[PDB]
């Protein structure tokens, strides 16, 4: 069982542009069971290392739960086999408008630390000859954030992806998070937010298209 | 009695836009209690083969009331029977400056999934020679709300309806929407909406006046 | 005694541009007391036509009390003699800005079901040689607000009368409201508003000033 | 001229545009006490044509009260005596940027029927030479706002004002505030504001400039 | 270890354009522990000039506070020891749009009184060659902000400040913030709040950056 056509096609448009998380190559397939079982391991000596009463039973699952969220959990998107099934439909409708949505849900990591990145998402793009189905859109943001992150390149990766997929260099995204390595942590700000977009085609040249787009961004209900 | 003049104007305009909902003939006009009774049929076959006690008393009706649903109340725009009586004045005030209508409580179904779609339309049009009964607006934006939609495409509907019938291309129709296809199932994002956007002559054209209406739009309470 | 410069000049600019409302000739001046009786007589008459119970010490005074209403208050903008006495001062101070005043109270009722029409209107001018007392601004927008209206020539209304004593073409009135025979009956839609505005001299023509105007709404319920 | 260099340069650059409140020639300078006396005095005629018991404990010092509030109080802008003390800083640091100032209370009175005018303002100009201390414009705005008003000329006066003791045009003023004269009374509309501005220099010619203030204008 | 190249540059920076804080070159130069007991020396004296009983168990240790406050804590910013590790990863992704951090937290205090300052700050920039850590920019805000600071300058010093560190001239600057030696004394305004921005590159000359920033500027929660 091997990959998708979207799948191939995205990802050798984010290579092809040095956006593709830092990975090295796979060489043998280790089975995933062995992968994980392996790092509750390592997980079970870092907890040892902070002198933490495995024999309990609340953190003795614990080494295991942490392999498995890292498995098959949120860093799911490191793996293309997980790339959301993209459906279009043609745009009989002709649309020539802008079509966004708004305060996705994006759930993240920051790869610096592998602490939570929670944040909204809100992309737009004006269909050329297809109109995709609204869910593909979120599904698309939420594949690209279950990975170690960088804000300013997950924002990236979500745009050529949008738009290798619907066929247009139309497309905005933005992305506006709270970085708890920057809350919970270190200098400790609990109010800032970091706010990233990356604008294709209109969205960048038109500089109507543009102001139409960042005008309508960062929504609260 | 057959239709209307209003309703007929309409329909003619849409199917030669391709705008119309995806229909086919209806050949021979069977008795409406007919189909309701054998969707109420389909219903209740669907219902057991979910294994549900339909001897209860509540599952019981049903499928007459998911029949009568579907027949009577949430797709009745697919009959232009039930187009709304359109009504008009004189544009003797010289209103050359647009009106708008916004907050329009819109319901509606996906296509798709067969589920709700609850959202809420702005519009905007620039009177020529007559003023639309205000109610009207909010009606024809409900008429085909009354549809299995495509939001992208619903809001074409209520654009090109409602030049027809204002005898303007000033017209401008927006759409912020929560579909329950994304979130009471599938991805399951809680938190993000769908808007879209159909520009008639100047509030495409014109760039002043295009902003003047999207700065007005998206509004609570 | 006649009347007052001011409403004259008022009702005749108002005429000429074709605006104002839609009254018959004179016929006779029929004594105030009179016509409230006889708006009685057909109140009672409806009254009873619904079957109510004009002997309840409730009811009783209803058909007396509308009558009231409509002559003596929801209505009296028809008649000039209420027109408010318009006071000025020379604009020594040479503001050649323009003055806002923003959610205005505005209660008036539409013809074409004679039901509730609630409110909030936002008027703005470039004082010219004179600058009006402000709650002048006020009467003037709830003199035409208290007859059968339409929410676009009201609009139309407040603006041509404003310029007319004003003695400048710019001025700017702008009315977002809500319309119970569009909420509390019909198509019954509880969360929409109307939205009409009526741009005069540099507000329109001058790029500039209109978004200046434009910009600065959005307040009420 | 009055009793300060800021001062007198202001008072002089108003009358100089005729934004000064009317007033009348002193003439002679009446004992202060001696005005409280006969104010309090004609109040208290005003009271008793109004069948008010004096006599009662409460509004027999009341007569007192108002007098004071008239001339040391709610006008006291109008004696130039009490102008805030200006003090500015070199603009070493070279700010080219506005700087904008919020929310500035603003509590004067309508000189149409000497009620309550509550207000807020938004100060913002464009450093030249001289940086102001910040109360000071908050103060400004205050001064001229406790004297009988009319908000169209109460935004003029801040504006000039400002720009002299600023040395400048760069200055823009927005005055967003009700008043009582329309609310509880008259119309008696319980929901209107007005919103007056006085735009000078850049904030005037310059597109980009002019927005730039008035986009980040009026905020809760 | 003298300091830090990044924190020499930038020193360097500020003193080549006279944005450093006004300093001396210390004349009798002294040990830190000397320092805070001189200070809390005349704390002590300033608090018996205020007729508090030092002999309370309470006041007591309060000049020692006052001392260790203003030398390790609320000016730690005048010595460049205290300057954040900066750390910046090239630019691989080729961000060419503005990266914004706003609703930062700003702690600082009014050198005309001594005063707190509180206020929140808004950076924003555009990635030439290189991408900073996030929390960095929080940091660098936070260390100039800890000095006798006029908000004006302070504005100018994390401009500077972040352009030198960047390397790159597209960098803004706003801040918000409530002086108490406004609000708690004096006039006494309870409701103001100054607000400054410092533009750098494209947020100057670029009026389309430039409204892109000032836009999504000032934002709560
Ligand atoms: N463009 C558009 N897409 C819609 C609309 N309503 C539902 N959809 C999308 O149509 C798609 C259903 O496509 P399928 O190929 O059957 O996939 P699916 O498993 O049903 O989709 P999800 O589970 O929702 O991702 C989804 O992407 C829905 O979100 C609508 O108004 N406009
Ligand atoms: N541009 C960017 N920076 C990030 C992102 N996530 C974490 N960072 C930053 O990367 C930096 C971590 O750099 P290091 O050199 O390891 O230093 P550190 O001790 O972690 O620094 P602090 O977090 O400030 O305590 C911080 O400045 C984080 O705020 C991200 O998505 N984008
Ligand atoms: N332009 C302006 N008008 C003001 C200002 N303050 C009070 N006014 C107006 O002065 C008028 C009072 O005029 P009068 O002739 O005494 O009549 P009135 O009985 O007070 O009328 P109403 O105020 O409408 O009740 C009103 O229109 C007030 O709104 C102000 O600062 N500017
Ligand atoms: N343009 C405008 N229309 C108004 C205004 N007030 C009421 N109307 C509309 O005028 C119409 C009354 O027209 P009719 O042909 O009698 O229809 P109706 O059955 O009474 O109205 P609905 O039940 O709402 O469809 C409605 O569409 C009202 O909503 C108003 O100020 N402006
Ligand atoms: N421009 C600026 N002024 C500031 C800042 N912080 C405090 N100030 C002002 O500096 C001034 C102190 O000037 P002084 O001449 O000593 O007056 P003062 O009696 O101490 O101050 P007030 O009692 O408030 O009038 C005041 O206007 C403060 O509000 C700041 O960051 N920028």
């Amino acid at each position: 069982p091997s990959l998708s056509k979207e799948a191939a096609l995205v990802h050798e448009a984010l290579v092809a542009r040095g956006l593709e998380t830092p990975l090295r190559p796979p060489v043998h397939e280790m089975d995933n069971e062995t992968r994980k079982s392996l790092i509750a391991g390592h997980m079970t000596e870092i907890m040892q290392l902070l002198n933490l009463d495995l024999a309990d039973d609340s953190l003795m699952e614990t080494p295991h739960r942490i392999a498995k969220m890292y498995v098959d959990e949120i860093f799911s998107g490191l793996d293309y086999a997980n790339f959301p099934k993209i459906t279009l439909i043609e745009n009989k409708m002709k649309v020539d408008e802008m079509v966004t949505v708004r305060d996705i849900t994006l759930t993240s990591t920051c790869e610096s630390h592998f602490v939570t990145i929670d944040g909204k998402a809100t992309v737009a793009y004006i269909p050329k000859d297809s109109v995709i189905g609204l869910s593909k859109i979120n599904r698309i943001v939420q594949f690209f954030a279950q990975r170690p992150q960088v804000q300013e390149r997950l924002t990236q990766q979500i745009l050529i992806a949008l738009q290798t997929l619907l066929g247009t260099n139309n497309v905005a995204v933005s992305i506006d998070a709270v970085h708890y390595c920057v809350k919970a942590r270190g200098i400790r700000d609990a109010t800032s937010a970091t706010t990233t977009t990356s604008l294709g085609g209109l969205f960048k040249s038109s500089q109507n298209t543009r102001h139409e787009f960042l005008r309508a961004v960062r929504h609260h209900n």
